[PDB]
């Protein structure tokens, strides 16, 4: 029998240094956890040991932190480069600067191939694209070969600016021709390496006739064999085991994100390349393995441009940026309009006719709101002033919610209150009048949302059976400040940019902000 | 006696074409009136009959029409080059493109004197700008000299954008200091040229001791002795005279604006200075003076870069701007939000600590909005596009309104609602709610105004007692669409910036626009 080792990451989101133990900035240097010099270490350790290794990434190395802000990707290829990454698949996130911000910094830059099976360009830039992401790479591993299909998420025009010259195919559709393709070409072992989530990795293994392995992405999902190293509660067992249409025994694997884990997958397949035996489990890399000094040198040279921007000016404001409890925990404050409308700007999309834009929508806890930005710096405001409003190291997500479980979400907002506790929402495309003098449960005395479905946007009553695409952050869509039925009954949800680099962002393309407090949120 | 005579324009405002009789575009050329062309032809007849002739601008040829959005200046060099302006003094449009955008193209470029005694530099800018404007400038005139001394709006920070380093002294202050000192220097007849509005230009002929004439703008003021020759109503006679302080008669002349007609005064001295007399009246352009043909030549060849850039995209729209009457003329229309938008974020201006802005309030008759523009040609919006919704060539000008004057004013807006009138009003900063079915003059029932004097923009009722700064349409300021009480009630009027341009600026800055028609009229 032929064993594979198959290391894999996904999702590291622009994670190149150590983490805290929730993937925020690094404070306690002994409980530190993942980082590109980390990986390392380990990469190397297990090379050593076991002579058949490929090491993959499944996509969203970019956007996360302010590394991608100031490097806009040559970070990621420089790095994976050091690494000896042997290929990566396409996700969402690869398309955030379009399409020339994934061409220069990444694909002319990496040393190891770029893939996607279901993505097709047309005019001018097809040829201007042409092979610097394939279907496929066929890698020689010892005297074997390994072929290796990429995937990337259908939703990555809604996710993500690829903009209207390229086409996101269905997966399976997209993939089969290419596994039946490297069949004829004798190549028996085949990977599939991709960007959809768990569902759609599931659905990849049980259709797609010949692929013998999915490495997964998109949806952070963490599997586990056995009791789990930290706070990640597993989905299920790594590898999680599909029964394929041809009856055959398919592994899927993912491994979280944000660099906290490196996933291990150990195939042993016989001389046709049918899989006899699958194990492993993701390492979680913590302090007890060392960052490698070289690469840690190198991210720290590399740290010195980061430091110098964080004090640059990205625009100015006029007015007082009111990021106080006593106002963002109590009423509407232009801090959370600003970063409401900011959370808009950053998903706007490429529309339909039938849709202005395909989301309207925000709400943000007025405890996720941390500092206030004094205007009287000259108006600048630079990124160290967000981090102390935006300190946490989320991001703004896109989820799906029927208008009954925003309501329950509203009232959840003043169940409460009077107490400066940080459920209480801001919002954007969405007008509230609460009446405190009811019971708590029935406060919410209007509601109003901005269309989509409309060449005008007006406003109009929620309705409790309708679907809405909402801008939140990360810590409410997993439930965070009681949310539990924004957890509990979302339809959808996919991860967004870095809070700061959304509000940055903004604040740049503006140059000159003055937000209002306008009665966003009314109280009768 | 040595006769003097004085021809001279003022807030021609890029009216470089010949117009309408109401300073709007020339579409019956039979009829056309003004322009560059047709004032060459005049003052060349002058020079010939006259043998002591100084031909004299008083500021603000910056702004107006598309050939300053393009020219930026350079067509005011240019063309007041080739029609040997002697001398010009500063307006407060002339600061619209910063300090930066009046040294070059226009104090670079000019070959005649460019005057203001009352703006002082500091910092790197006092050396940068030395001697590229004067106080004053003394010139040959036949075998005599003529000083011409200058003088600009004390108000042009809070009217135009000159930056935080240039200073506005008081007119008076700055001017007597300088006409003394040209006494000492045997220069013994004096013109102030200057910026400031008929009423200072009075107080400058009572108060300056030895200024001989006053030659003034920024009020558009028309004087005329007899019958008017066209639609515009005299102010006064031409020239008013002024008794000084020391007993001399002083005239004051101003010649209306948009180059509709060329100031003419005659005066005669004694070997002294002294004026013994002094007479004349404006000279309308119209269509009984031939446009020279060589200027037109030269004005036609400058427009085809006009003609090129009107169809350039100047920005996009996602959503459908709504600029219909059957939505502008009954209630909240997107379109109106935008111009409003535009109109407040032009009048942003270099704020005390006491204000976040001088002015957060805009009102837009909705039968000023002409058109809509659909979004579907790509999202494009051009210059063309927003003549259509713009056509009249009026400015959006700052006034100071009691909260008393507005309250009327948005009761004329609904006294006859539901005939799709003009009148109609739609707003920024401003949250207006009607009850339709009181009487007329009492169905404002909520009228809310975004505060100025606050670090955070908030909304407060309107005080009856309180003076509001209000940008609105000239054609409002001036009482159309039965607005009197504007016209009769405003404590200060001062003329604005270019509709179309307001909005064309504003849509370049935004980049994508997608305005939401969201609650700042309700009815009850
Ligand atoms: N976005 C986000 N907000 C958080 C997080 N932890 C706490 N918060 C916010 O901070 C509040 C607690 O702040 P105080 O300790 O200041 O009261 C919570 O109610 C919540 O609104 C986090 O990890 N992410
Ligand atoms: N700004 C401005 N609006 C005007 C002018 N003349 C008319 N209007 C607007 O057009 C309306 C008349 O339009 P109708 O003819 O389309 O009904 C007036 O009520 C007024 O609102 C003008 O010279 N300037
Ligand atoms: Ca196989
Ligand atoms: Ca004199
Ligand atoms: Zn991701
Ligand atoms: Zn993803
Ligand atoms: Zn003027
Ligand atoms: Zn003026």
């Amino acid at each position: 029998p032929w064993e594979l080792t198959i290391l894999h990451t996904n999702d590291v989101h622009s994670r190149l240094e150590q983490t805290s133990e929730d993937s925020s900035k690094c404070v306690d240097a002994s409980r530190c956890m993942g980082g590109v010099a980390r990986l390392f270490t380990k990469v190397q350790q297990i090379r050593r040991a076991e002579p058949n290794v490929l090491l993959l990434d499944a996509g969203d190395q970019y956007q996360g932190t302010i590394w991608f802000t100031v490097y806009k990707g040559a970070e990621v290829a420089h790095f994976m480069n050091a690494l000896r990454y042997d290929a990566m698949a396409l996700g969402n996130h690869e398309f955030d600067n379009g399409v020339e911000g994934l061409i220069e910094p990444l694909l002319k830059e990496a040393k190891f191939p770029i893939l996607s099976a279901n993505i097709s360009a047309s005019g001018p830039l097809a040829s201007q694209i042409s092979g610097l992401y394939l279907p496929y790479k066929v890698l020689p591993v010892g005297d074997e070969v390994v072929g290796i299909v990429g995937y990337t998420s259908k939703e990555t025009p809604f996710l993500s600016n690829p903009g209207t010259n390229l086409v996101f195919e269905d997966e399976i559709t997209a993939l089969q021709p290419e596994v039946d393709k490297l069949k004829t070409l004798n190549v028996n072992k085949i990977i599939a390496l991709g960007h959809s989530g768990f569902e759609m990795d599931k659905l990849i293994a049980q259709k797609v006739r010949g692929v013998d392995v999915v490495v997964g992405g998109h949806s952070n999902t963490f599997l586990y064999t056995g009791n789990p190293p930290s706070k990640e509660v597993p989905a299920g067992k790594y590898p999680f085991i599909v029964t394929s249409d041809d009856g055959r025994k398919v592994p899927v694997v993912q491994a979280y994100a944000f660099g906290k884990y490196l996933g291990y997958l150990k195939i042993e397949f016989d001389e046709r390349g049918n899989v006899i035996s699958s194990h492993g489990n993701p390492i979680l890399l913590d302090s007890s393995i060392p960052e490698d000094p070289s690469i840690k040198a190198d991210i720290n040279k590399w740290r010195i441009k980061l430091d110098d921007y964080s004090t640059q000016e990205l625009g100015k404001t006029i007015v007082y940026l009111d990021g106080s409890s006593q106002s963002c925990r109590f009423r509407e404050c232009n801090m959370g309009n600003l970063i409401c409308d900011a959370m808009i700007n950053n998903n706007l999309r490429h529309a339909d006719e039938m849709f202005w834009n395909h989301v309207s929508m925000c709400i943000l806890n007025g405890g996720g709101i941390r500092s206030p930005i004094d205007e009287r710096n000259d108006g600048t405001i630079t990124w160290e002033n967000l981090a102390a409003v935006l300190p946490f190291g989320g991001t703004f997500d896109l989820v799906q919610l029927k208008g009954s479980t925003l309501k329950k979400a509203f009232e959840h907002s003043v169940h409460r209150y009077g107490q400066s506790t940080g459920e209480f929402l801001q919002v954007g495309g969405i007008h509230v009048v609460y009446d405190l003098s009811r019971k708590p449960g029935d406060r919410v005395v209007k509601l109003d949302v901005l269309c989509t479905s409309c060449r005008v946007p007006s406003y109009d009553p929620l309705k409790m059976d309708e679907v809405y695409k909402v801008i939140l952050p990360n810590f409410l869509a997993n439930g965070g400040d009681g949310f539990q039925m924004i957890k509990d009954e979302l339809l959808r949800h996919d991860s967004g940019d870095q809070d700061i680099n959304v509000v940055s962002t903004y604040i740049s393309k503006m140059k000159v902000i003055y937000p209002a407090v306008e009665g966003r949120i009314k109280f009768s």
